């Protein structure tokens, strides 16, 4: 059978919000906040299985910013006091015959100035030879920065909100 192997990368920012709050935004409540405050982002996120644990198999629709497509996910783990999410791409545009998936993990790790460093992992398990675009890659680092800029700003406008 076909190479089976996992090409990793690792990226990293800074944040002004410490890691309690806005793990608790940002990530546990992504479904309700994001289409709230970025419909052009995200229209909706729909739960096809489980309750919000691990196991549980999600869909994330987008808005008119990424022509309506669509991403699924399966939650892989939830550390709620180390503010460590882990979750797998098992439908979506980034995978292929040469990707078969796409685990993630964003972890949220505390500063001494009082903000955080929001540390992601992409792990593509890759199938044959391997051709990994670093545009292609990149594109989706891009990605999720243009939007976490719109959380952050949200977040220090409305002080009273996840405390």
């Amino acid at each position: 059978g076909a190479m089976a192997g996992v090409f990793t990368y690792e990226t990293e920012f800074t944040s002004v919000i410490p890691p309690p709050r806005l793990f608790k935004a940002f990530i546990l409540d992504a479904d309700n906040l994001i289409p709230k405050i970025a419909p052009q982002a995200v229209k909706c996120a729909e739960i096809i299985e489980g309750d919000g644990g691990v196991g549980t198999i999600k869909k994330i629709t987008f808005g008119e910013g990424s022509q309506f497509g669509s991403v699924t996910h399966k939650i892989d783990g939830i550390d709620k006091e180390n503010f460590v999410y882990s979750y797998s791409l098992i439908e979506g545009d980034a995978l292929s015959d040469k990707i078969e998936k796409i685990s993630y993990e964003t972890k949220l790790v505390s500063s001494s100035d009082g903000g955080s460093i929001i540390k992601s992992t992409s792990n593509y398990h890759t199938k044959g030879d391997v051709e990994i675009k670093e545009e292609h890659v990149k594109a989706g680092k891009e990605k999720a920065s243009h939007l976490f800029k719109l959380v952050e700003g949200y977040l220090l406008a409305n002080p009273n909100e996840y405390c």
